[PDB]
């Protein structure tokens, strides 16, 4: 999605 916020975070949380 326009934001790249989920580009890498689920694997860390």
């Amino acid at each position: 999605i326009l934001g790249k916020i989920a580009e890498g975070i689920k694997s860390l949380f």
